[PDB]
DNA sequence: TTTAAAGATCG
DNA sequence: ACGATCTTTAA
């Protein structure tokens, strides 16, 4: 099993075990919402198409593909015990939020994951990082797992864009494996919720597999009811499952 | 400016 | 999820 770099809501890392089984094999991987890509680092496809709407996350992304060696020591600097404080973490949350410079936010976005609250991604309307101090005894610098990332990337494109554009890139080479943030139990809406349904059956129609990941509620059965649906006893956190859902053609 | 509810902010 | 404090929305 192969941990992401980032500190990242959704990690999706005890069901990789149950997702392996039921992703169905191909040329090329679609992930309209990579995240950490957890799923991406522990499979083994000849191609990926990675995305996600957030533009910070993409951009690292590209960083450390495309400048590896250059990235891990300019972040590296930042992992020591003299920056584990509030003083100089806020003021390196400030720079972030003033850079212009690619690179130099994407030293300070490894930062600001590790050292900030709970690993959190939380901005205001202005675009602006607010996630407050962290505190944590040691935070730890993801040296292997960076360069791990970084040899799997090659076979893979880095793009940012909503779920339905991304998923428009899939072909008949290509699955898809879609991991939606959370459904309700009691921002992603509700109709957007249900219109990834809509596309995922109008991919299948092509012969293109889809698979889907989500909680065990009764909105997730009513969207994904033309799938073959599959679940997974977590029971934690009321006692709530997590859903499966197999578009295969 | 008034007003009351709602959203946004950020530790 | 929390909550004290601004900001927003519209008659
Ligand atoms: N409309 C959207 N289109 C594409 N991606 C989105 C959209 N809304 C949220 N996301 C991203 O989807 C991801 C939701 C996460 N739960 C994904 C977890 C991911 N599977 C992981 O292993 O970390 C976040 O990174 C979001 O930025």
């Amino acid at each position: 099993k192969n941990r992401a770099f980032l500190k990242w809501a959704g990690g999706k890392y005890p069901l990789l075990d149950d997702i392996k089984r039921h992703l169905p094999k191909g040329e090329c991987l679609v992930e309209p919402f990579v995240g950490a890509g957890s799923v991406f680092l522990n499979t083994d496809f000849s191609r990926y198409i990675l995305a996600d709407i957030n533009s910070d996350l993409i951009s690292l992304y590209n960083i450390v593909k495309m400048r590896t060696d250059e990235y891990v020591q300019a972040a590296r600097e930042l992992f020591v015990p003299e920056t584990n404080c509030a003083e100089v973490y806020y003021q390196f949350r400030e720079e972030f939020n003033k850079s212009q410079d690619p690179f130099r936010r994407a030293v300070l976005f490894l930062y600001l994951n590790r050292y900030g609250y709970n690993g959190l991604c939380r901005y205001n309307l202005r675009g602006e990082f607010n996630v407050p101090f962290g505190r944590y005894k040691k935070p730890y610098f993801p040296e292997a797992e960076l360069y791990h990332f970084a040899e799997k990337a090659q076979n893979a494109f880095f793009y940012c864009e909503s779920y339905a554009d991304s998923m428009a890139r899939a072909d008949d080479s290509s699955v898809v494996y879609c991991d939606p943030p959370y459904a309700p139990l009691s921002s992603f809406t509700l109709e957007q919720q249900a219109h990834l349904a809509e596309i995922a059956e109008g991919l299948v129609e092509r012969h293109i597999p889809v698979l889907i990941s989500n909680h065990d509620t009764m909105l997730t059965r009513e969207w994904y009811q033309r799938a073959k649906l599959h679940v997974v006893k977590v029971r934690r956190s009321k006692k709530v499952d997590e859903l499966l859902a197999l578009y295969k053609p």
